[PDB]
């Protein structure tokens, strides 16, 4: 397990969230 900024970034931009960022595991989308 490892909160990758890339994975979240893509998973965010793909969910119509203009991407996001990881926070100690919590993938925030903004």
């Amino acid at each position: 397990f490892s909160c990758d900024h890339s994975a979240c970034a893509v998973r965010c931009l793909a969910q119509r969230r203009k991407g996001g960022k990881c926070k100690n595991g919590d993938c925030v989308c903004r």
